[PDB]
RNA sequence: AAAUUGAAGAGUUUGAUCAUGGCUCAGAUUGAACGCUGGCGGCAGGCCUAACACAUGCAAGUCGAACGGUAACAGGAAGAA
């Protein structure tokens, strides 16, 4: 019962003896909602075979996050190609603070609260990617609890 | 007790892509002006330009418990109706 959401459809087109070979990429992200989201790419020659080749890559090929009661751990920066993104945590109540393909992916992968900014190209794949990389960098108290050989009275 | 709890993007170079890069837009704001329109009230605001020139009226008077006074109006007055 996860959630699947379509971030961007792009009509790319490649040229031939003939002329243009028109086909369409659509960008999907899916996710559970409490801490695993994904995001999958698929092209073909129709919108909607393309969707449905984005869902299915997206339902594989998902990360895992270790979210803080609906919000991020700390303050993370995602970079991809040409997408520098920065996310940080909020309190309850904010909602999501975010651009369209960060919107996306923070909501379907559980996150509640966030301030997040997008600088650099706002390329949707890239952004994704980058948000995506952010995430799944963040750690959590017990992650750096356990890798410093200390118990976790930090948090 | 409270008195920083705060950050969104989009269009456009290409047959198509990523990047770079400028232009434009979505938000607030104003001592505003113009166009169409216009019921009431409360609170505020109202020459941003020619520190250009000014008709007219007012915007700095007051004290007789400082003084010599009595010109005006109100009285007291002696004397002539």
């Amino acid at each position: 019962e996860l959630q699947e959401k379509l971030i961007a459809v792009n009509r790319v087109s490649k040229t031939v003896k003939g002329g243009r070979i028109f086909s369409f990429t659509a960008l999907t992200v899916v996710g559970d909602g409490n801490g695993r989201v994904g995001f999958g790419y698929g092209k073909a020659r129709e919108v909607p075979a393309a969707i449905q080749k984005a869902m299915e890559k997206a339902r594989r090929n998902m990360i895992n996050v270790a979210l803080n009661n609906g919000t991020l751990q700390h303050p993370v920066k995602g970079v991809h190609t040409g997408s520098r993104v920065f996310m940080q945590p909020a309190s309850e109540g904010t909602g999501i603070i975010a651009g369209g393909a960060m919107r996306a992916v923070l909501e379907v992968a559980g996150v509640h609260n966030v301030l997040a900014k997008a600088y650099g190209s706002t390329n949707p794949i890239n952004v994704v990617r980058a948000t995506i990389d952010g995430l799944e960098n963040m750690n959590s108290p017990e992650m750096v609890a356990a890798k410093r050989g200390k118990s976790v009275e930090e948090i």
